This record gives structure tokens, sequence and C-alpha cells, in this order.
């Protein structure tokens, strides 16, 4: 690492971003009418790290005003339909490109979810695909760029994670999952902010500033993946790539009201991306895409799975991408923990989709209790950071400040012994092998187990700054594995989303989650996203379920 | 756990064993011959642990001679063929039981391969089993027992892997694997002998002695799963689980020249097992069984995985049991690690086999190299006690002695500080990366992997007591979780076995090697096996490949 004063390598980052910036304003090539909108939108981007300008109230409806005809009549189409596109040649590789560089400018000024453009290779990639369009054209997803969070390895970058200190680690390789995209006719062409320490459900570092929503500038984008949240619930991508090791997919896909999955460890490549804790294995993070299209969320995971990533990375299992064959589904409903009660948003998209569920002949629909919800905190507070944040606060000797939301993270973190390890991991495995049954106790009498559960990503819509202090609603299906989908199914309504009266507290952290929750005014057009959990290596049923649940 | 002193500790192991010697006599009901030459066999049983008898030369032979016909024409049946006679009832699952349990007794005698025998559940099993023979005729292992590691948990007994000091931690379930098999119309009837920290390839332990091998009583059984081997070797029980940390299942299955699976991790349930180092999992275990007949382990695979085991055990994958397609094959030969050569029986069984696939049109055979095998013994040396060994030592607080075996196992063993397991995980899984790219480095140039590659299983047939000083060809495949199976080819043969002659040793331990195999005298009828490997979750391929080897 580095031990240089954090005001300087802050700087050192501002410059990166902002040089990627100039390249991709040169390749996205706007015409003076666009250039003049774009000097006048309001910016998430400060003066400096700490600065974390003045962002628009709606930075979507600033930028669909913003974009020209020229530019939405692609970003704005579904990716599995401008594959078809570029398949039948009516539009460009480089045409695509220039396009999404555009749209990503314009969302990364509104939002601050870029965190270097990558014009120079992008153009590459897309120049040599358009000159091999004949032997390539058969790719299944031949000329589609995607982002990718900036953890995810690059050829010729620094891969920080948002630390300061990590500026001069510098790899010269993809990561598996991007080489096996570029093998299927993709090509990255922009990283994504992530966080300081990567533990945090919003996304604040001191190598970009404040990433926010791009439904609301006054809340959070989430995180970690906050970047990708943002630049793909703006549609200025058609898809990214994120991590999750406690939300960090699918809480960014929820307040951007976007898809998202958190894919079971096990089938996608994701353990050569960098994160604090290199080599901790008792909680490992997955990866998967993010999008606003669920076709193309199903696409991803098809694609990277049918090029059997099993043959680079061994930790992964040898099992087909397969849509199910049910016919009839059982679901249950995660109304609540018991320990933080969702918002009235949250609470009307659970009795929407209960509703549409049972007005369809074959669903069955069950309530679903939670099973010692208190036991995922406990288990997590020793096995996330079990050196005692020891390699975290390595990062702080540049003098980098420790946010707010990343003291949560690391408060209380014990430094292990061997034994305390081996004690929390059999905790670990017999919570999971009690949760297990809890869950076959719903199976009927006929035997047919659970399909899937609905539940909540967050107990409220994107959170207003510095107030992501319960992380269980995600964390949960990380402590136990589980793949688990966030999928869009209203926005907040002023109307129906009036805090509850009468309300009385749970506890003392469910009054902090009450409060917070003011008005609905406070969350103006803010999605409200639910998610679909499943048993290990069911994700093809909730991307199923979710196809029905948005027809 | 207990403190007591470690003799009288002995004492009650002694004891528990003897009282269910004599109802296991009382329920096989000898005929006075059968009495009278069993009460005239060697014993390899002493008065006390530290005594370890004197063994026949020939166990098996000895065994052959000593039981009737009217036990041996149920014994030595393949069990899958058994399997029609119980369910077509021209045997009751009783008549099955008395006569596994007579043949356990004089193997019990001749090798010291039991810890403890099941007589009374085995007979309320068996006599149930009869009582609803029409509904359960259907059972794919109806009437069929079978015999478990005294590591594995069973109703009302202790598990001590062998450690005196756990003779009060007694369990009230069995494992989830053994109510898999009762589910499936199997039974346990007896618990076979483990070694002392279960970390050697041989099975000497203060809780039962020494046992030794089925084919010749100067030489190991083999361990940690000594007892299955044993007992399998000589055919005393259609089929054995083990388990497989360091070689524990197919050093045994080798030694005693039959068939042994180490499963990938991830198809059975074993977690519930018990061993030294709790809740650690750098590298983990795995079981899968033991037995004289290719086609039992193979059916009892598929029984275990068409029980759905993952809707119990969260930690298994819901891949099915299937038999390869395959109709080519490509297969790799690695005939020496260029560490520790192969003792001419083993050189003899690879000549055997590649000259056999060659003869057969399908098979294309390669020579495998090696890849960097001294990392095998750099990494699982800092992983296997990674409490510096305080969890196994603490078993000796009873006065235990320290067995010499053991000695080795827990030399050098560090206590890791987190950032220490961080690296060597790192270490572990870069291996397993950078191993898999060589084993598709042997890819043809029409794309076919390798789908097995065939290796010897130890330096040499069943080893001289104590001589167990080379890990390497069984524990590379834990160190890599691949699948690998024990499978028969030869026998020592003392005109084409003879010492190589003016041989250079390749180092020290080499040298070690080549003078411990001073003549094929000193292991006459030793089987000579080798193993099968395959990648990660291809464990149906090796069972197919077998399959041919054998017809």
């Amino acid at each position: 690492m580095l031990t240089d004063n954090w005001k300087e390598l802050a700087g050192k980052a501002q410059s990166t971003f902002q040089k990627s910036l100039k390249q991709a304003i040169e390749l996205a090539d706007f015409d003076e009418g666009l250039a003049k909108r774009y000097g006048a939108l309001p910016s998430a981007i400060g003066a400096n790290v700490e600065d974390f300008g003045s962002p628009a109230q709606f930075p979507l409806e600033e930028y669909l005003k913003a974009l020209p005809k020229k530019v939405l009549d692609i970003t704005e189409k579904d990716p599995v339909e401008l594959l078809k596109d570029l398949k039948s040649r009516k539009v460009t590789c480089v045409e695509v490109l220039k396009a999404y560089t555009a749209a990503s400018i314009v969302a990364s000024k509104l939002t601050n979810c870029v965190q270097e453009f990558l014009p120079i290779e992008a153009l590459q990639y897309a120049q040599k695909l358009d000159a091999d369009y004949e032997t390539k054209k058969h790719l299944p997803l031949y000329g589609l760029p995607f982002s990718i969070k900036e953890m995810i390895p690059f050829v010729g970058r620094s891969v920080t994670h948002g630390s300061l200190c990590y500026l001069d680690r510098i790899v010269d390789y993809n990561a598996d999952i991007v080489n096996i995209l570029i093998a299927n006719g993709a090509y990255p062409f922009v990283r994504t902010t992530n966080p300081q320490s990567l533990m945090m459900l919003e996304c604040v570092s001191f190598s970009h500033g404040r990433t926010v929503n791009a439904y609301n500038g006054m809340l959070t984008s989430g995180g970690s993946s906050g970047g990708e949240g943002a630049l793909n619930g703006m549609r200025a991508s058609p898809f990214g790539l994120g991590s999750d090791i406690g939300g960090s997919i699918r809480c960014p896909a929820a307040f951007n009201g976007i898809y998202g999955l958190r894919s079971t460890l096990g089938r996608i490549p994701t353990a050569d991306y960098f994160s604090c804790n290199r080599g901790s294995e008792s909680i490992l993070s997955v990866t998967g895409p993010l999008s606003r299209s669920l076709d193309t969320v199903n696409l991803v995971m098809k694609t990277v799975i049918e090029a059997k990533p099993w043959l680079i990375d061994p930790t992964l299992v040898p099992l087909d991408w397969k849509r199910p064959e049910n016919k009839k589904f059982r679901v249950g409903i995660y109304v609540s923990d018991h320990i933080v009660n969702p918002s009235p948003p949250i609470n009307r998209a659970l009795s929407m989709v209960t509703e549409k569920l049972k007005s369809l002949g074959n669903f069955e629909v069950v309530t679903f209790e939670p099973y010692k919800p208190e036991k995922v905190t406990e288990i997590l507070g020793k096995l996330y950071f079990e050196d005692g944040a020891r390699d975290f606060r390595a990062t702080l000797q540049t003098g980098e400040p420790l946010l707010e939301q990343t003291r949560w993270a690391i408060e209380g973190a014990e430094d292990l012994d061997m034994h305390d390890q081996w004690y929390w991991n059999l905790q670990k495995q017999a919570y999971r092998k009690e949760f297990l049954k809890h869950w076959c106790s719903y199976t009927d009498n006929d035997g047919n187990v659970l399909d899937a559960v609905i539940a909540p990503v967050f107990p409220n819509v994107a959170a207003k700054h510095e107030t992501t202090k319960y992380w269980t609603y995600t964390s949960q299906w990380n402590l136990l594995d589980y793949p688990v989908l966030a999928f869009p199914v209203t926005k907040v309504d002023e109307s129906l989303d009036q805090p509850y009266k009468n309300y009385k507290p749970l506890n003392d952290l469910d009054k902090y989650f009450y409060e917070q929750y003011d008005s609905p005014s406070s969350f103006k057009n803010a999605p409200a996203n639910l998610c679909l959990v499943g048993l290990r290596f069911t994700d093809e049923k909730l991307v199923e379920i979710a196809n029905i649940l948005r027809n």
C-alpha cells in the first residue's frame, strides 16, 4: 500500500476520473446543444471528495430531458432487443458505444456513479467487433457494453475498492467473468464507484465523493455497488457487475428500481475481485448482474454459466442454467422479521405482489415467519471482520478519515483466535442447517417445497444518507448464501404511503426507522422494490417468478 | 472432555468392545465346528490396547478356511446380487444379518478392525425389515447391513475418533448419511476402528490397539478408515462409510484391494461426523463408501444423492448422480510425482492399466506430469492443524501417549493468526486455480478435456508399520478436492516385482521408500491398487472407467 497524505491521493483519484471524463466526452462527440445542457446540469460531483455538490431532485427526469433522441433511442431500448439490432446490423457496435458513453457521462454528473471511464479500450473493443461482424455475429452478447464495479480487476488499472492507499495497486489482467463476457461479444466501458471498506449500504468514499439515487437526489444510491445501482437505474448501462456480501447488489438495485441478482455462491466466478480481508473465507461475497432489464439479467447468467466457468475457476459447480419446468408454485410472503417493521411503501409492495400471485391460479401463497434473525447480526458480527478490522484500519495510515457508515461496520470487531473462528463457523453452519429445517417446515402434505419467499430488501425505500443502520433484510441471505433477486414493484405514492398512525415501535432500532419515515414526500418518486429468495442453486426459479410478476 | 488416567479409559473401551463381542457371538449362533476353529485363530487383538497380538500371515486365507459355507455363500456374494435375493425373499434380512455378523466377528479377531458391534439394534432393524417385507421390498438397499467408522454418530454411542478423553461424548442421533441409508432399507451393524487424531495413514489407537491388513498381517490396514478397509477387504461387510481428509478412504481401500471413493466435497453429507479441529473449514474432509464391489459403491452414491440430501444439509449441491454419456475417453497416466517414485508393484499396475485402456479403441492415453507437488505439503502443513495442534494435544491430558505417526502429523503446526490463515487460504485457492489450468493444458486440438487421471494411491502397496511418511499421492487431491476412486488391479508377484537394481534415489525421502521395499517377500499377497482421479463433480466418470477396467 501507500503512505502519502490522503489529500494528495484524493487529487490523484480525481485526476484519473477527470482524465477519463475528458476522453469520454471526445468519444461521445456532443453536439453543441447537448454540450450546453450538460454544462448546465446540477452536479453531484463537488470541488473535492468531501464536497458532495448539489444534486438534482429527480436526476432521471433531468437525464431524459438532457439527452437527445439520438442517444435515448438506443440506451432506453431493452438490451435483449438491442442485441437483435446489433446482430442484424441495423446499428453499429461503435454507434451503441457512443450512445452509452454519452449516457454514462450525463449519468455521472447527475448521480456521481462513475469512477473511471474506459473509452480508449472500449473504442478498440467496439471497432474490432464491427470489423469481425461476420465471425462474431453469433455470440450471445455481441456488441453490448457493460459497466463493472471498481473492485473488479481490469487490465492496467488500479483496484482500490475506494481506499486511497491502493492507488498504486495495478493489475495486468481482467477478472475471470470479464474475460468470459468478452469471449461472448461484450466489453466493459465504464468503472462504477464503490464506498470505503465496501461495508456500507451507501456509496461514499474518498476516491469519488458521494453517489446519490437515480430517482431522488436527496437519497442514497445504496451500496456497496452504489455506482452500479445509480448508473443502471439511469439506464446508462445495459447491465453491470457488482458484489454482494451484505446486500451490496440487492440494496442498490432495490433503491434504484431495477433488477439485481445475488447469485448462489459457486455459480459464477468472483474470487478474483479485490476487497478488504483478502483470504477471509468464513463469509464469502458473491457477484451477479444488475440491470434495468430482467431479460438481460437472465441472459448474462445463461451466457456466463454456459461458458463452463468451472474450467477456469475450480470453486464453481457444473450446474446448468436451466429454466424451471414447474407449472405450480408455492410462495411465502415475509412480512417482517419482527425486529424492524417495513415502512408503508414496502408494506404496500408486499400486498400488491401478494394479491397478484393470489390472482393467478397456480400460486399457493403462505405467510413466512422469521427464524432467529437476531443470530444473523451475532454471527456476522464476528465473521465479517474476523481480524478485528486490522486489515481495513491499515488503509487509514494515509490519514484517510473514517466515514460514519464505516464506523458501524467495524465497531465491535474482534481479532478472533483460531478457536474463536471455529466456534463461530460451527454457529454459522448450525444456523444454516436450522434455517433449512425452518424453510422445509413449510412443505405441504403432498411434499411440495416452498419454491421462493418474497421479502423486503430493506426496511424502507432508498434511505436518507447515513441512516442504513440495519442490514438483516439483506445480510440474512449472505449468512445463508441463498440466491436473492431484487425486483421492482411500485413507487412511493403520497396518498397511499402516509406514515402509520398510532404506531407502537418494537424496540429502539425500530423506533429509529419509524421516525426516519417522516412523510412520503421525503422519499418522493423513490422506487419500492422487493426481492425473491430461493433455496441454494434455485436462482432460475426466482427469475421465472419475477417474469410472471412483471407481465 | 475427560481427564481421568488413560489406562482405565482404555479399560472402559475394551469392556464396551468385549460386551458387544459377547452379544455378537450370541446373535451369530456359531455351530460347534466354527466355535472351535474361531477359538483357535491367531488374534490381532491383545490383552490391552498396547499389546498388538500376533496376527496371521494371511488373514483372508484363515478367514475363508474358518467360516462355514452357510456364512460365506452370503458374505462372498456381490451385495447388489444379494439385494436380488433379499428382494425376491430367497433370503431373509435376519439371515443376512446373522451371516455378516459372524463374518465380522472372525474378521475382528484376525485383523482387529472392529471397535464395537451393534447386534441389539441390528436385530431390531433386520426383524422389522422382514416384517415390513411387502411395503419395503422396493427400497434400493432393502435388507443390507453396512459398517460405519467409529467417528460417525450413532444413537446412544460415544463418538471419540479414537481419543479416550471423549468416551463420555454420547450422541442421541445418527449421522444424516446414516439416516438416509436407513430410510432406503439399509442399517448399520458394526462400528469400525479409527486411529488417534485421525491423521495417520495407519490405524493405531488407545481405544482398540492395532489394525492389520486383510491380505498380509505384517502390514498396516491403512488409515484413517483402517477398520473399514480391513473389514471390507475381508468381505465381512457389504460396504462401509469412512472419511477422507488426507487419503483416509482411499489408502485403506487400496491397501486391502477393494474400492474406495473420495467423493467430491458437497455431494454427500459428512459434516456431522466427529474429528479433531471442529469448526475448521480451511481444508474439509469428505465421506464415501468402501466396498469389495464397485457396483455397491455406485449404488450407495446413487441412493444417498437421489434422497436429495441438500434438503437436510445445506452445504450440498443439487447435482444428480448420473452415469456419463461418454463414448470416447481421454485418460492421463500419472507415473510419478518425481518426489517419491512408486515401488515395482505399483509401477506394474500402471502398465497393466495403460495397456488395457489402449487395447480398447475408444481410449486415448497420455502421460500426466505433476504440477508443484511440493506445494501440497507446504500448504497442508499450515492448514491441517490451524491451531498449532492445541485441540488434539488437549486430548492427551488423560496421559494418553502420543503415537509416532501422530507425531509426524502435528510436527511444525503453527497457531495461525487470522492474517496467517488468510495468506494460506490464498495459497490454497491459487494452487487450485493453477492446477486446473495445468489439467486443462491436456485438452486436445478438438477441445476434449481429460476425463480422468490414473495415479498411485501410495508409493507402494500396504506399508510396513510406522512407515507411512509420505502423503502427497492422496493428500494432493484433498487440497484440490478432486473426486478420487481407488480400485483394484493386481497383487504382488515375487518374480515380476523384484526391487529395481542400480536405482538412483531422487532425494532422502525417496531413498527411505526405496529401502523400505527390500523385496516382494516382505509384502506377500499384498494388493496393488491404483486410483482414478477426476475434476470436481465428475465422480460418475470415475465409476464408469473403473467398470471398464474391471470387465
